[PDB]
């Protein structure tokens, strides 16, 4: 029992936020390109600066929410493409263009709070789904290979949003995939394998969505 959507062509390369707080719209943007290949056949780059700039219910570079970026593409009735709309870590004015738009959302569902088996079925059924996790740690800050769990990670302080590709074991420890947003150079080629179904570690469940389209 377990899935990979990267082998799948669900997912697009790792991306860098640089020095913006961005990590929600690539999350974001993350889960609706997996949607994008699930419902189309193909995908392409979305931008997440398109988020940034146009979400005025989030905070550009000083965070946000995801479900906050699934309601704003679907009341504006579209998303840009990441080459219509580039990506250059900084907040600037909404400059989205219909002409661009590359992708549509018509709503989005949220996992129950804490439920690592919701979770499970929502990757199994929907593709990617976008989480918030405890990235406070040095340990996950550092982490390079194997399955990361911390016990002192706090499933109260969601500080970080990723993205769950996937699920599956290794070496007899469960785990989620997790696509992160600092580069293909951070952990395992921009990728953490995160303790799964370990009493919901760094809040894995905690704030866990996916766009409908």
């Amino acid at each position: 029992d377990s899935v990979d959507y990267r082998k799948k062509g669900y997912v697009t390369p790792v991306k860098n936020q640089g020095q913006c707080g961005s990590c929600w719209a690539f999350s974001s943007v993350g889960a609706l390109e997996g949607q994008l290949k699930k419902k189309t056949g193909k995908l392409l780059n979305l931008s997440p600066q398109n988020l940034v700039d146009c979400v005025s219910e989030n905070d550009g570079c000083g965070g946000g929410y995801m479900t906050n970026a699934f309601q704003y593409v679907q009341k504006n009735r579209g998303i840009d493409s990441e080459d219509a709309y580039p990506y250059v870590g900084q907040e600037e004015s909404c400059m989205y263009n219909p002409t661009g738009k590359a992708a549509k959302c018509r709503g989005y569902r949220e996992i129950p709070e804490g439920n690592e088996k919701a979770l499970k079925r929502a990757v199994a059924r929907v593709g990617p789904v976008s989480v918030a996790i405890d990235a406070s740690l040095t340990s996950f800050q550092f982490y390079s290979k194997g399955v990361y769990y911390d016990e002192s990670c706090n499933s109260d302080n969601l500080n970080h949003a990723v993205l769950a590709v996937g699920y599956g074991i290794q070496k007899g420890n469960k785990h989620w995939i997790i696509k992160n947003s600092w580069g293909e150079n951070w952990g395992n080629k921009g990728y953490i394998l995160m303790a799964r179904n370990k009493n919901n570690a760094c809040g894995i469940a905690n704030l866990a969505s996916f766009p409908k389209m």
